[PDB]
RNA sequence: GGAAUUGACGG
């Protein structure tokens, strides 16, 4: 482009960096500015320079002006977005419409903008979906056309996302195995989440099966493509979106009887969590048990360990297999009886112990990180009733007061005290653990993570403990008021009131029994 | 997310 243009939109934008120029002259000089490129847009939309320029205009003109640079670009709009300047040129015409869609008078303009951007995609989508910028591109615009539930477009959802998916079924078996590709479907997965109708027409195109059935032939297909890394993440989604009937389906003629080997393939075993995680009925919770329990050892030692966390979790909502479930957990990480109440530091550390070198001698991992999903597991652990994890209650409430304080003082070991704060293991169990924390309240209240924790210790407290606790936030007033959490955690404990008036403070904490 | 799985994305 020659230099009178470079030149005008660079003076352009220097003329909003000196910011001397109120809102509303701005955005008519934005408008005016927009003029200029009507029948370069393509030229100047994707220049790595003006680009940026645009941009700015685009986000600070007036709608009618916003949609006539869409509906002049729009033969052109595709190029753009898959250009790596353009992109966001692209995008930034769409952020602009979308701020006025809380105004209810600019529906039809939107919708005439968002219309000419669809049917030039629409008429050749393949390309534009499979680059990298250009999915950025559709991603939003599915988003804008969605939009909020006051104003959206679902007429132009469905159309734009009917021209994605009319293609030959060859063509879609590349689509899901394309990244960028993958990505877009991802988005328009989700946009239609309890969207029953369009759910049940659109699942079956992408999976490429045509009631709802998978043929033998198109399962071992869908089943061969799992371990990809870009299908696996859109099944994921599919999953979670998929109606009951949908899911019941794919359940059977695709995941049945090939759990375990899908469990410990580095991209197929996420596919699997989100399998367990939408589980409908107790059928279908005794074979995902059947196939994986028997390899719940197997799942943890080979890096696996939310399949773990899925099923325990999917056990409690579904109040099937709980005592199975945790008492397959022992049994994997405790081999010999007399190691099974060292079932709490070895899930708290489940990395540093599998991959130790003598395991009969590991104990422990000091000064350590703990185990962000071993942790989780845990917290899933104490989400069941006490009938189920007397193992796990009496290894937490057993171990020496040094690894309890480290455990609240990890940001994920103290999520696990925590939820067997809450639990219904009985108080004198809680009690016992509590005060192997006697001395280190001061400590924990410092840091962010533990300042919960002293505060959830201090709620499931008789008045001899809280007084305890109100004495070590005493010696750390100072530097605990200093933080960011810490004049909360002052002030919901009452601690000023704890040293002027102790008696008063006394009798305000028992009246809460 | 107060820690946030073991496998992806931009001038």
């Amino acid at each position: 482009i020659d230099p009178e243009t470079s030149k005008y939109f660079s003076e352009i934008a220097n003329l909003f960096d000196s910011n001397e120029v109120e809102l509303e002259e701005r955005s008519v000089i934005c408008g005016n500015a927009l003029e200029e490129t009507r029948g370069r847009e393509y030229e100047i939309a994707t220049d790595y320079i003006i680009s940026h320029v645009l941009q700015t205009l685009l986000e600070g003109c007036e709608l009618d002006q916003l949609c006539s640079f869409i509906r002049n670009s729009a033969s052109v709009f595709p190029a753009i977005a898959m250009d790596r300047s353009g992109s966001h040129v692209a995008e930034s015409a769409l952020k602009s419409l979308a701020t006025h869609l809380e105004n209810p008078d600019a529906y039809s303009v939107i919708e005439e903008a968002l219309h000419s951007i669809c049917k030039v995609i629409v008429d050749n989508p393949l390309d534009m979906m499979c680059n990298c910028y250009g999915s950025h591109v559709l991603r939003r615009l599915l988003c804008l056309c969605k939009g909020v539930p006051h104003q959206g477009f679902p007429g132009m959802l469905t159309y734009l996302l009917s021209g994605l998916l009319s293609c030959s079924r060859e063509d879609m078996k590349y689509l899901q195995v394309d990244q960028y590709s993958s990505l877009v479907l991802q988005t328009a997965l989700r946009l239609m989440l309890k969207q029953d109708e369009q759910l049940l027409e659109i699942i079956p195109l992408i999976l490429r099966c045509n009631g709802f059935h998978i043929e033998t032939n198109v399962a071992k297909e869908i089943l061969e493509s799992m371990k990809d890394n870009s299908f696996s993440h859109l099944v994921e989604v599919i999953l979670e979106v998929a109606p009951e009937s949908l899911y019941n389906e794919m359940f059977n003629k695709v995941f049945k009887n090939s759990l375990f080997e899908l469990s410990v393939d580095r991209c197929a075993n996420f596919v699997i969590q989100a399998l367990i995680s939408h589980a409908r009925d107790q059928e279908q919770m005794g074979i995902m048990w059947e196939e994986l329990a028997p390899r719940f050892k197997d799942l943890l030692e080979q890096g696996k360990s939310g399949v773990v966390a899925s099923l325990i979790a999917v056990s409690q909502r579904l109040q099937s297999h709980e005592n199975k479930c945790c008492e397959a957990l022992v049994g994997a990480v405790c081999s010999t009886n007399e190691s099974r109440i060292s079932i709490l530091p070895r899930l708290l550390f489940l990395d540093y112990y599998f991959g130790c070198r003598d395991k009969s001698t590991w104990e422990w991992a000091p000064g350590a990180k703990m185990h962000v999903m071993g942790c989780l597991i845990l917290q899933g652990i104490f989400k069941f009733s006490s009938d189920h994890i007397q193992p796990y209650i009496t290894s937490l409430t057993s171990m020496k007061a040094e690894y309890i304080t480290e455990t609240a003082k990890d940001s994920s070991g103290a999520r696990v005290i925590e939820a067997f704060l809450a639990s219904d293991a009985a108080t004198k169990q809680k009690r016992r653990l509590i005060i192997k924390l006697r001395g280190h309240f001061g400590e924990l209240s410092l840091h962010t993570s533990g300042s919960f924790t002293v505060e959830k210790c201090f709620d499931a407290c008789n008045l001899t403990l809280r007084e305890a606790i109100a004495s070590e936030l005493l010696d750390v007033k100072v530097d605990l008021s200093k933080t960011k959490q810490g004049p909360y955690l002052l002030r919901k404990l009452d601690i000023d009131g704890y040293a002027s008036r102790p008696d008063q403070w006394k009798s305000r904490q028992e009246a809460k029994q």
